């Protein structure tokens, strides 16, 4: 049916080990945040890095990479046959790119500028960290010059974490967000409409309370627990998938501030949701799985953003927080919307509101591409990055962990990662007209906890299809059409005017 | 200094890669048992099947089989390098000694066996599952053909699940047993003197209450929780090492009957200390880690029967029960210790008492010794070992599920593995004797919780060793002796009499 070519078959089995190191270093990952004692880091390290290089070692044997040509060199296929050629040819390519003694010297300073960040941040200090970032800006454009590029180097660290994303896209996306969001944004801080900041974010709570209001709204959601996936902590939220029938989110409880932990499960259950409607044909296969970092950021904003900081989510939800939360007693509903919706900006990318959010992303945007492209001087980076935010945000960052210091990124090498933050913002809000359409009563629906309607329509529109088609591509045959920032905009528009 | 030999280098630079496989099959294997939602099942098992063939598949490289005849052809190498070799040798051997056709059928018709025991033990009938014991005899002689051996056929089975063990070995303990604990079993039962059953066998109990008392008892031993160890609960209590840094053991609250969880807990602790205990310059190296199930089960035997029944671990952890257990307010600390060294001869192994464990396994060694030597016919097992349940223990079983089918070992074909259950109780006797000598405070220092003399005592004679020496050469180096089931003898007597 679905894999009929015999040279596909023969693929797919020789990718069964390639797929099971990979489910290998999931649960490993995951039980390194969830579960592992303190001490058993070393030995979980090695382990991991063995794996890595087992993993590389398998893709690009000759035996692998010979059946991958031969099958590229068929004309019979279908779409899915097609799909893992397509996928494991990227995989392929990008995995030789790289010449070993690179891969290490990448590896070794990486790990160095990482632990060289991490005091730096604590400490507020930039010069132990600005050798090590010029030492990643060459690193990063050795890369690209290793991937190969048309137009700028750019393209080809963005085209690292995003397939098909080119820097004129990137360009495209922003400048529609700086005049039109950017206005909206002043309009909304000055008309005292929404406010800067909410009392409930200082009520304090105990764990059970806040984990007894998450587990009831995941079983709003329909996720489902003990069968195919499972909620725990971490110190910082994330989602793993360890198969179609088993994936799992985690979420932390500041322990303060309950907004936090609420809409940072919703976020991730809207990851996990898109692995979990996999299609099951394609299990073992390259194809199953989200297709990149920003279909699955508009999957995880659409629930977060588009339904979690709604009004009718805050209806469906309150009588339950005033069952778990005893300082409840003191607001309403719209007090609950307020929080859930404050628009504030601030220097801490993380913690920016949706409006501020995109803005974090554009300045990060603009300094990666004069890194880059230009001569550009680490010593420079923080005055730059500070005027930026001074220019987006009207604030000046104080010290450099409020600043260029404050995410982990750059210092692990991630050059040409933050766009696909924006775009998941972005797609999330397109992605709502568009269910809107088909689903004129989604408001309804939500206030009822009637979600089954809008899992379906996500599935059949984005998460049955994989990584059978790039994500470009996959957006026009299920959208008619490609990203668009206004999207963005009106749904903004319509929700603070 | 411990690792210098450049040929030995090289092997163990291979052989982290087998070792980090190692690593992920047992977190896989542990967190199916511990947190896998149950539909994960299919995906886990493809990828635990994946990796044991890779995994095999290492260890037979060319390459690697070449260095360890290479340096197994040196007289250079310290006992640590030689230790390698030993262990190494002993890997591919036996590893190379199957077809691969066979290890096939094998995995085979063991799987579709397993099931059918499954319903069989369920169902009490021993036709669902004889056919399936035919195959599973044929595949044992078989297997003893493949290993070679140079007595008896058993003595393969048995070298196969502890290095070094003979027929002859089995069939002497069991011989000083026969004549000499066998009595001691009768006088027992016809004085009166320890009773066949306690009411607080039937005291129930809530979760929390006895995972209070757990972790209580951990503590007071150093078990190193969220640092090197955990503890969690799983349909049957096991122990698992993920590094020197990493081990974990689980146990179950049945709800019922408290005296189950407490001494399976330090059951499995006793095999976790032994894990926990290793020398780390062995860290990544083939002979970190216990060297058999024989020595294992004698670490778990030594904390759970040595010390757990013993009278001043009961009156350590009386005050503890009292707290946590509102139906402990009717019994004294005799009547804990009566309830935890009942005596009572009865169908099911698992559930023997100390002193007629031994039986259960010694009929078991007779039917398995002729079912691989003589034609035996498996319509024919169940009166055997019914006939034998009542020659040894003077009762019969009355349905299969409380005979011939309770267990799961040979379904899974796991034959020429029960004896290693008894050297485990025998020597956890020989070894109280021997630090009994140097440690004749042994009884006040439990009393007292003062456990690290104990654990010292242990890690010196036992633990660092890890598996530099095969199981009888460890003992003598560290005992001065052979195992010697007069031991364990002494101790019942001076304990019941
Ligand atoms: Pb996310
Ligand atoms: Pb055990």
């Amino acid at each position: 049916e679905v894999f009929q070519n015999e040279t596909i078959k023969q693929i797919l089995a020789k990718y069964r080990r390639i797929w099971a190191i990979g489910h290998a270093q999931s649960v490993l990952g995951w039980d390194l945040e969830v579960n592992m004692p303190k001490e058993g880091i070393l030995e979980r390290s090695v382990a991991q890095g063995e794996l890595s290089v087992l993993s590389h070692e398998l893709l690009l044997h000759p035996e692998f990479v010979n059946l991958v040509e031969k099958a590229k060199g068929l004309e019979n296929l279908n779409e899915y046959e097609r799909g893992i050629v397509r996928v494991l040819d990227r995989s392929i390519r990008i995995a030789r790119a790289f010449p070993p003694e690179f891969i290490r010297e990448v590896s070794e300073t990486t790990s160095l500028a990482t632990k060289a960040w991490e005091e730096a941040k604590a400490k507020d200090d930039f010069s132990k960290f600005e050798p090590w970032l010029d030492k990643i800006i060459s690193l990063a454009k050795r890369a690209a010059e290793y991937l190969g590029y048309e137009e700028e180097p750019y393209d080809a660290l963005l085209d690292l974490y995003e397939e098909g994303l080119r820097t004129r896209d990137v360009e495209k996306m922003f400048e529609v967000l700086e005049k039109k969001l950017k206005p909206l944004l002043d309009k909304i801080l000055e008309e005292g409409k929404v406010p800067r900041e909410h009392p409930l974010e200082k009520e304090k709570y105990e764990r059970e309370w806040m984990e007894r209001v998450n587990l009831w709204i995941l079983q709003k959601f329909g996720f489902p627990l003990g069968t195919r996936a499972r909620l725990d902590v971490s110190a910082h939220p994330f989602t793993t998938e360890f198969g179609i029938r088993d994936v799992r989110i985690t979420t932390r409880y500041e322990g303060y501030d309950f907004r936090r932990t609420i809409l940072s499960t919703v976020h991730e259950f809207g990851h996990a949701l898109y692995e979990l409607q996999q299609d099951e044909r394609f299990m073992f296969t390259p194809i199953a799985g989200g297709v990149s970092l920003g279909i699955h950021e508009s999957q995880s904003r659409f629930w977060e953003n588009i339904i979690g900081r709604s009004k009718e989510f805050v209806e469906l939800i309150y009588p339950v927080l005033k069952e778990n939360l005893p300082f409840m007693s003191n607001y309403t509903p719209e007090d609950v919307y307020l929080y859930f919706n404050i628009v504030r900006p601030d220097f801490i990318r993380t913690e920016a509101d949706v409006v501020t959010y995109n803005f974090h992303i554009l300045l990060r945007f603009k300094l990666e591409r004069l890194m880059v492209s230009e001569e550009i001087k680490a010593k420079d980076l923080p005055e730059m990055w500070n005027d930026e935010m001074e220019r987006l945000l009207g604030i000046r960052p104080r010290k450099y962990s409020e600043g260029i210091l404050q995410d982990i990124h750059w210092a692990h090498g991630s050059i040409g990662y933050f766009p696909t933050y924006t775009i998941g913002t972005l797609l999330s809000a397109q992605l709502y007209y568009h269910i809107k359409k088909d689903i004129p009563d989604f408001e309804e629906k939500v206030a009822k906890a009637e979600f089954d309607p809008i899992k379906a329509w996500l599935r059949e529109k984005i998460h049955r299809w994989g990584s059978i088609y790039p994500p470009k591509e996959l957006l026009k045959k299920a959208i008619g059409e490609d990203m668009d920032a206004e999207y963005f905009v009106r749904w903004v528009k319509e929700k603070y005017l």
